[PDB]
Order: C-alpha cells, then sequence, then structure tokens
C-alpha cells in the first residue's frame, strides 16, 4: 500500500453552491488545462508504486491532481473559487519541488501553469 489514498472529493457535511466563478473554473480552467498536450501526467493522482518513487509521498504530503479537481468541482466540493485555485497551485508547486530545472516535466507543468494563469486572470465577478 504504498500509495497514499486519493485526495476526498466528496463530503456531504458541507454545504453546496453554483457560482459564475465555480462554472467558469470547471467549464474553463479545467477544460482547457484537461485537453493541453502536456495534461496527462496531471490527470490523476501520481502513482509512486507504478513510478518506484518512494520518496515522492515523503516530500509531497499536500499532493494534488487535476483528476482530483475536476472530481471536486462535479461534486460541488468547493464553496470558494480561491480553494479551486490554492488546489491548482499546489499541483504545480508540487511537481516544482520534487522535479529539477530541466526535467520534460517541469517545462510541461510551466506550460499548464502559464495557461491556467491566463485563464484565472478572465474569472468573472462574484455574486
Ligand atoms: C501508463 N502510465 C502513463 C503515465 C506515466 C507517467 C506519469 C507521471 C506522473 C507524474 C509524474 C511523472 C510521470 C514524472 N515522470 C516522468 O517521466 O515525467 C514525464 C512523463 C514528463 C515524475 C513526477 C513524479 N511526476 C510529476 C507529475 O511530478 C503519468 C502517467
Amino acid at each position: 500500500s504504498m500509495n497514499p489514498p486519493p485526495p476526498e472529493t466528496s463530503n456531504p457535511n458541507k454545504p453546496k453552491r453554483q457560482t459564475n466563478q465555480l462554472q467558469y473554473l470547471l467549464r474553463v480552467v479545467l477544460k482547457t488545462l484537461w485537453k493541453h498536450q502536456f495534461a496527462w501526467p496531471f490527470q490523476q493522482p501520481v502513482d509512486a508504486v507504478k513510478l518506484n518513487l518512494p520518496d515522492y509521498y515523503k516530500i509531497i504530503k499536500t499532493p494534488m491532481d487535476m483528476g482530483t479537481i475536476k472530481k471536486r468541482l462535479e461534486n460541488n466540493y468547493y464553496w470558494n473559487a480561491q480553494e479551486c485555485i490554492q488546489d491548482f497551485n499546489t499541483m504545480f508547486t508540487n511537481c516544482y519541488i520534487y522535479n529539477k530545472p530541466g526535467d520534460d516535466i517541469v517545462l510541461m507543468a510551466e506550460a499548464l501553469e502559464k495557461l491556467f494563469l491566463q485563464k484565472i486572470n478572465e474569472l468573472p465577478t462574484e455574486e
């Protein structure tokens, strides 16, 4: 059981709402990154067992990925848009913590992050 369980994606005890910013985060931000050429390593949790990287979860204690983020948005897990934005930022930061400059995965993360920032710079207004 070398991998940790994946992050929680649903919780019936948290209140739920739909906001225009949350719609944008799923329909524009997540979907645009998801289809990107470099999205695939980030579409599910890092499988440290299959990659045979037993130090990954020794280093990364707040894992996050777009598969999880997608489910969180679909399940109304986030109340505030910033909770979702923070999950994206955590995902990128983890990649930068574990890997090194010049690694293909870092270039991939940098490209996705630039696109992410372009899209959240056009986040719609709050209710
Ligand atoms: C059939 N399995 C396909 C697959 C292979 C590798 C990865 C994957 C996921 C996460 C990460 C990796 C691979 C990185 N390995 C690597 O060779 O990256 C290439 C593919 C760019 C290392 C690092 C721990 N990392 C992250 C996200 O930090 C995902 C799916």
